[PDB]
């Protein structure tokens, strides 16, 4: 102590790192949940399962970055519990789609008050990392999860009997 | 003054020329509005947006081989504003396509009346070259406008909710 | 309720499953902890980080098929939180190895009740599901484990210098 | 309103978004007078125009990045009119060039001036852009046709006879 | 003066820069010594030459961008005398090991300093020239070097007789 | 001391050869300088930059070869400042392609008086060595910059308007 690499690296960002690294890996299992949902034999919908899966090893991606950043600037990582999503049962495509759009805006919202922190600890290194792999991914991942929402209301989910399973059977397949 | 390549080529034809020209850069600039409508998170039908970006980037090639007319017959280009379209807001795809329809009738009846003066001043080479890069690209045009505005009228579009993402991922797919 | 599928599935059984798939988890998440630790720059063995790295994997590979075992024979996933690992510093490659073997012999054991558990039901579907799939897969990473142990105590770990860089470079390298 | 993908996007950056898609609209604008230019019988310089055109595409491309950040961030794109350029007859290949570099001076000024909006409301994933897209492109494209101008001005443009013609068949060929 | 590309660059930037070109030359000459140390006939550690040559070559790359900036920016190039290193003698594997750490985190410090000069100055391009092309580079080089140090420490270089020469023909072969 | 390897080489011939070394570099440093000058935004001749580039990566080749020189024969590099060199503003494309030359021939009867000295102290093995990588190398590069003088004064160079930019066109490209 200190690490023979550290270097304008502050406390309070290698622990608002480690802050991040739950919510991403908690992001991670939200979306592990609703992949299963979708292939419940009452849902029935392997597209939706297929989409949710892949967010999910996305996130378990964006956890694992933040943990090499953490080696890579000399803190330590320091993990928490990740908690378990807020229903086993995500009801319909369109809840699953609001509830992940939701939480995507909840990840965004820690992610800019990251950057916001590494600013004021005239920290650039962290503030380039947060830009170049995580705020232009979430703008992205917002926008693709509002696209889908929209169609989803529009075409009458969850209600119409039709509407998640042509989302299914088109846009996600 | 004139230009040494200048033959049979009126100063009404020049003129006209370039009012086609600003009157193609303006479709092009119509459909530009349209494709990005097409791509908000609140309509998010991604093969309008292709469509209408491909239908603009037609337009400019339109209103580049009239510059390229003008400088051949040894006239001078003048260009004028673009003039913004007439909504940012196309309401439906339904809309949209009517829309395109009344722009390239109108587009074409701008092409008849160059196509007429033209003959009007003895010039078959401008003639030619209308016939055989507008008029019928116009006329194809229009009927695929037409053909789209009726499946969506058909379909139930604007309020069926499916009628529109079905043409979407089917008939622009 | 019941689901259309369910057949000889006994409640039990399904909350059995239910906690086999956090202790896959929170297997996943220890090995994930531990890869991380072997990237930190005082420690520095990138082989032993790749290991663990590729156990952590394994054992999310492992959580889904017992998610999926749960949806085909139409029980209901509960998940749970997954608990943090025992250990932020792993101390060494040797501790990371025992404590790898240690956690791997407890999640046979539950696997080995989970089976009891299915014979006494009488489920043979769910018996040849853990025999096809985990009892062996156990084994073999047991027996791994314990050679690797063996080979890092000869070897003089953890105080002898050379030790964990020679068998990081060889074994897992 | 608010979209439901929008967040920490201020309504002046959304406007000033706005007024820079314009401004790049326009610049594209520029640049095809100015290839239209170089291909007059009387000028004749085809590598100049294939320059211009190029340059005139990329404007087009730089706009269309700006009306996607536009919706990817929940804002609303509001076209204005293009204005036409400040000549049609662009005297010379050193004036050109000496009018685009001018012209890209100016562009990069507003984008400049965007970036200090887009800091001053703490929007790092609009900072970001800038920079990843625009800043670096635009100093690249002043260094380009600095360059340029210099190599006319020293082979003594626009009244030796054989500077834009060799500087043609050369340089831009 | 100014240059005609010449825009919102300030002159504390531009010699800011040249100072960085000259601690980069410096830094390509430090490596440039470190890998002939290697290649002497009672040293003889082959992979320890071309480690450092490499780093060496690194060096003026990083330089020469800065150069290239300089340019770019319509900025003036003034060289200086590259000092020679502290050393010609580098002791062992481990102590070059650590003086090129060292060396790597004063390089990261002026590095910081000269974004810090960026930002105060209102220099979002060379901002984010520093973010792009350096202060990323230089975390991934400091991490580096710390591995490397702590494996030839733990391997109990320098007096052990096997350390140098197994990490030398494993870790750098 | 001595080194095991060393056999008749004299302290004389050690010591110049440090000295040549440090002048290789030196020649490097020059030659990294005048590329930098050719592409800046108000010379803007990229193909005497990249000539001047390659002319620098050669010298640093020559100060290499003569360090691996001084290992195989068991002597002790030394190196020491590079000085900056003699301008920064090359002035002219001629006026850099005379300063080269002089430099080349300066660095010929450095290397002409190492021979000297070689041949005095009986060294064959360094006498070989000068005239199989050095002394042909220099000739060839003293009469290639003469030919490019001579062309560039027989052109009209600096004065005239087109010389530099036909030469960096034609010769160089
Ligand atoms: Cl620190
Ligand atoms: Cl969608
Ligand atoms: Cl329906
Ligand atoms: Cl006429
Ligand atoms: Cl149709
Ligand atoms: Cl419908
Ligand atoms: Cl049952
Ligand atoms: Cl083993
Ligand atoms: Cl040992
Ligand atoms: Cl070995
Ligand atoms: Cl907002
Ligand atoms: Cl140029
Ligand atoms: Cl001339
Ligand atoms: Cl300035
Ligand atoms: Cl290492
Ligand atoms: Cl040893
Ligand atoms: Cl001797
Ligand atoms: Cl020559
Ligand atoms: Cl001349
Ligand atoms: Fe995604
Ligand atoms: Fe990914
Ligand atoms: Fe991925
Ligand atoms: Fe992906
Ligand atoms: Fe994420
Ligand atoms: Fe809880
Ligand atoms: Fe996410
Ligand atoms: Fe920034
Ligand atoms: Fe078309
Ligand atoms: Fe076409
Ligand atoms: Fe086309
Ligand atoms: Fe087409
Ligand atoms: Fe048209
Ligand atoms: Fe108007
Ligand atoms: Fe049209
Ligand atoms: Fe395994
Ligand atoms: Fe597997
Ligand atoms: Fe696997
Ligand atoms: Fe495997
Ligand atoms: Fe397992
Ligand atoms: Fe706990
Ligand atoms: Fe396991
Ligand atoms: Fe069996
Ligand atoms: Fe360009
Ligand atoms: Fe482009
Ligand atoms: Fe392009
Ligand atoms: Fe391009
Ligand atoms: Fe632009
Ligand atoms: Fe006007
Ligand atoms: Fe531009
Ligand atoms: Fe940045
Ligand atoms: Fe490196
Ligand atoms: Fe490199
Ligand atoms: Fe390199
Ligand atoms: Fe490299
Ligand atoms: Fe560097
Ligand atoms: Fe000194
Ligand atoms: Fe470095
Ligand atoms: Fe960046
Ligand atoms: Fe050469
Ligand atoms: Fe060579
Ligand atoms: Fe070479
Ligand atoms: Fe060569
Ligand atoms: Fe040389
Ligand atoms: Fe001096
Ligand atoms: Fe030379
Ligand atoms: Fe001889
Ligand atoms: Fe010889
Ligand atoms: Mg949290
Ligand atoms: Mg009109
Ligand atoms: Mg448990
Ligand atoms: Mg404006
Ligand atoms: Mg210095
Ligand atoms: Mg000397």
């Amino acid at each position: 102590g200190p690490s023979r690499v550290r270097q304008n690296f502050h406390p309070d960002s290698e622990a608002a790192i480690n802050r991040q690294i739950n919510l991403e890996l908690y992001a991670s299992y939200v979306y592990l949940s609703m992949a299963y949902y979708f292939s419940r034999d009452d849902v029935a919908l392997n597209n939706f399962s297929r989409y949710f899966l892949h967010q999910s090893r996305e996130e378990t991606e964006h956890a694992e970055k933040l943990m090499r950043l953490q080696n890579q600037r000399g803190g330590r990582i320091r993990l928490q519990d990740i908690k378990k999503p807020e229903q086993d049962d995500w009801e319909s495509g369109l809840h699953a789609m609001e509830c992940a759009l939701l939480l995507e805006k909840n990840v965004n919202q820690s992610l800019l008050e990251l950057h916001a922190l590494a600013s004021d600890k005239g920290d650039p290194h962290l503030c380039d990392f947060l830009e170049t792999y995580y705020l232009n991914e979430q703008v992205k991942s917002i926008k693709e999860l509002g696209d889908h929402v929209h169609n989803l209301v529009k075409m009458g989910a969850p209600d119409a009997g039709l509407a998640e399973y042509l989302f299914d059977t088109h846009t996600l397949g």
